[PDB]
């Protein structure tokens, strides 16, 4: 099937399905006119008659659409025709972090640290233009052929407010809530900081620091900020975590301080990651 732009031109071309993604279904799409194949979301009007989720999506093409970055997820084009919207972004065909980790179930530190070298990168840059991701979670880190790390799904995310007019309800439903935004104080930068933390940990156990659903059960936990920090961690990535998932957010680390701390700096780290580290742990050193 052939798919119009009616604004313009521009005939491309809709491939493989790519599987369920929210509002979205997605699908390989080539543009016809440079044939790159794009991983696109693909939202019938339908689906968005009702006006704040129409909002939702219009915020994450109006955000996403004006970012640059080798890790963070590229925006190509975005129009609409009579039936359906349509996104077209990066393709990553070597999925997600989240697809990675079920499969492998915990990873070995040079490749930790290789991942979140890039999750980290990506965010500062995010960070540096005020936009705050505010989904940070392993499914939104994709990876590609040449196993490199974009981070994606601005369905999410917003721009950096006034600490007194800012946002105070829970927007969507994060991965990982932290303490201060659920003292309803916001979700502030160190919020994102907080979700590296958790997701670090993941990394490193296979499992989150805190439960991840969201009831009110789980509050005063995330609260007190208190977990288990298990004896099989070396101390450094011990140390980091810490600091990361700190209670008050005023004590959470940079992302300057967090790629300049001990776990980084006194371990190995590859430039190139095979494609085996998807199923297969890798060798010694
Ligand atoms: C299009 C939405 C999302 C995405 O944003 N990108 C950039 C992406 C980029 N590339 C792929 N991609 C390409 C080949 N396989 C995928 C894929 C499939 C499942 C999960 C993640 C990626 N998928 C992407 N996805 C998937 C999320 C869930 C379903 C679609």
């Amino acid at each position: 099937r052939i798919i119009v732009d009616p604004t313009t031109g521009k005939r491309y071309s809709r491939g493989k399905t790519l599987g369920k993604g929210g509002f979205a279904k997605c699908y390989e799409m080539t543009d016809l006119t440079n044939n790159k194949v794009y991983a696109a979301k693909i939202i019938p009007h339908s689906r968005v008659s009702k006006p704040h989720q129409r909002e939702k999506i219009d915020k994450e093409i109006e955000l996403h659409r004006i970012l640059h970055h080798k890790h963070v997820v590229q925006f190509y084009h975005y129009f609409e025709d009579k039936e359906n919207i349509y996104i077209l972004l990066e393709y990553c065909s070597r999925r997600s972090m989240a697809h990675i980790l079920k499969a492998r179930k915990v990873l070995t530190e040079p490749e930790v640290r290789y991942y979140l070298r890039q999750i980290v990168s990506g965010l500062k840059y995010l960070h540096e233009q005020e936009i705050l991701h505010r989904d940070l979670k392993l499914g939104n880190f994709f990876i590609n052929e040449s196993m490199e790390l974009k981070v994606g799904d601005f369905g999410l995310a917003a721009r950096l407010e006034p600490l007194e007019h800012r946002r105070r309800t829970i927007c969507g439903t994060p991965n990982y809530l932290s303490p201060e935004v659920l003292n309803k104080q916001g979700h502030g930068a160190e919020s994102d900081i907080w979700a590296l933390g958790c997701v670090m940990y993941t990394m490193l156990l296979g499992r989150p620091p805190f439960e991840t659903t969201n009831l009110k059960e789980t509050y005063r936990s995330i609260r007190e900020a208190r977990y288990t920090m298990p004896s099989s961690l070396l101390a450094p990535a011990k140390h980091l975590i810490a600091s990361m998932l700190s209670k008050n957010p005023e004590d959470r680390p940079s992302l300057d301080d967090i790629i300049r701390h001990d776990f980084f700096t006194q371990g190995f780290t590859p430039d190139r990651l095979s494609s085996s580290c998807c199923h297969t742990v890798p060798d010694f050193h």
